[PDB]
């Protein structure tokens, strides 16, 4: 048996990555016929371009195309790999400028940055997914397309009965790729327990695979005298760098649980705030790095005519629901009591079992007091975004705004809002 794949967001950075990854697992994930998908033409085009040249080389058998149909790309498939950015790195630019000229953080998914971020993935996501489900209603939908934990909380409402729709995340896998080069381990003989939402947990334990023993005590130690090193410190921009590394003050303050590396900007944001610059920021080191490296590459392998841990995770995913492997990985569930103290219709990121029948969550039980408050006042802000969404209404994006942590004043949510309408004037939905 073979697979169909279509790539959703063909002209995206990280496709080259997905092409070789493709190439590399061919003999774990065997596939007949490739998609890549997108609404820009002339940026997917030499993407694409360099994917023939790869597969000829390397992949002859498979059957590869791109295209800016939906029926080309979504007809007959088995599995849609999710990738856009609504509004592109453009409007990620705004999302971090107009925040960070305001007073506040300016981040690609979370505070005022993010949550513009996701209102116009709301209205890209859920019109994409209603494309797909015209032309192949039981493939298997992986998303990794941003912000997740808002868009997950959107799908939630859109699709309520649709049971072939994953959202995952990268960022706890490469925590535990951090830890296994910390603990000279491989990264795959770690198995942690951890709860929270996406961009927003705590791993309360770290057990080796074999012996079973916490591991969690040892880690903390050799952070205090050596630091946090992300796994491929090497090729990581210096921006990365102090986001990894910072992880070593979050322990010696709040030193229970291992923290995602996003929970620093909800515990400490007046000091992110600080060190971030307001006229040069993350889009633009994107921007003239890995987009422009990568955009590169693709030219010179078309000039010439002849010719990883991201892709390969989706990857991953795809084969453990493929063949009913029942394997564990970190991704997005509805809680429905996996967490007891939240509400049931939370969208929360914990540790599942991931076969044929998608996730299947292990309860965590009670939450800590800190962390109930830390998340109850998050996954509201979020749900009173997806609220203005549906309901078009202005008091409820206000509300959203102000309940967040990186905003946490009325009368600045209104006025970072309000800007944020006239940027977005074509992106978002109406705000009345
Ligand atoms: N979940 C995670 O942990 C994780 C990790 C890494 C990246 N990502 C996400 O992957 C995405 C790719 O990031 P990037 O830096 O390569 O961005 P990018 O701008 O390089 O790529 C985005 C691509 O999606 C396309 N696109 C935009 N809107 C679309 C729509 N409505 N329909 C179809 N295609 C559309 C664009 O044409 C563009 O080619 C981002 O959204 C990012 O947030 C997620
Ligand atoms: O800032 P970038 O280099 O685009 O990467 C940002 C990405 O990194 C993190 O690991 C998160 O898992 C992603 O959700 C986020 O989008
Ligand atoms: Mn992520």
């Amino acid at each position: 048996k073979k697979y169909n794949v279509c790539i959703v967001g063909g002209g995206s950075t990280y496709t080259p990555g997905f092409l070789k990854s493709f190439v590399r697992l061919q003999n774990e994930f065997p596939m007949e016929k490739l998609v890549l998908f997108d609404i820009d033409a002339e940026r997917q085009q030499p993407i694409g371009e360099f994917g023939k040249i790869l597969f000829s080389e390397r992949f002859p058998e498979l059957d590869f195309s791109y295209t800016t149909d939906p029926a080309e790309a979504y007809k007959d498939m088995d599995f849609i790999f999710m990738q856009m950015r609504a509004g592109g790195l453009p409007m990620r630019r705004e999302d971090e400028h107009i925040s960070l000229h305001l007073g506040r953080i300016g981040q690609e998914t979370c505070g005022a940055g993010g949550m513009a971020y996701g209102l116009r993935s709301c209205v890209d996501m859920i019109e994409s997914i209603h494309q797909i489900r015209q032309y192949s209603p039981n493939a298997w939908i992986l998303n990794y397309s941003n912000p997740a934990a808002i868009v997950a909380e959107a799908l939630r409402r859109e699709f309520p009965d649709d049971n072939r729709i994953l959202n995952i995340c990268d960022q706890p896998e490469n925590i535990m790729r951090s830890v296994s080069r910390l603990l000279n381990v491989s990264w795959e003989d770690l198995d942690p327990v951890y709860f929270g939402l996406n961009h927003y947990g705590w791993f309360t334990h770290v057990y080796d695979r074999k012996t079973g023993e916490d591991l969690l005590p040892e880690i903390k130690k050799i952070i205090k005298e050596k630091g946090f090193l992300p796994q491929d410190a090497e090729q990581r921009d210096q921006s990365w760098l102090d986001t990894y590394g910072f992880v070593q003050t979050m322990m010696e303050d709040f030193p229970d649980f291992l923290p995602n590396t996003y929970d620093g900007y909800y515990l400490y944001p007046d000091y992110k705030f600080s060190h971030l610059n307001p006229d040069y920021t993350r889009a633009d080191e994107v921007i003239d790095g890995r987009e422009k490296r990568v955009f590169a590459e693709c030219r010179e392998v078309i000039a010439r005519g002849e010719l990883d841990a991201h892709a390969e995770m989706m990857i991953k995913v795809a084969e453990a629901i493929a063949y009913n492997k029942n394997t564990r990985f970190i991704v997005i569930v509805k809680n429905e009591g996996a967490i007891a103290n939240m509400q049931d219709d939370a969208m929360v990121e914990l540790v599942c079992e991931l076969g044929i029948n998608g996730p299947r969550r292990m309860a965590v039980g009670n939450i800590p007091q800190f962390y109930l408050g830390l998340l109850v006042q998050q996954v509201s802000s979020e749900k009173l975004l997806v609220d203005a969404y549906y309901e078009h209404s202005y008091q409820k994006a206000l509300e959203a705004f102000t309940l967040n942590r990186l905003i946490n004043d009325a009368k600045k949510a209104r006025e970072i809002l309000d800007a944020m309408i006239e940027v977005n004037k074509g992106m978002w939905p109406e705000l009345k």
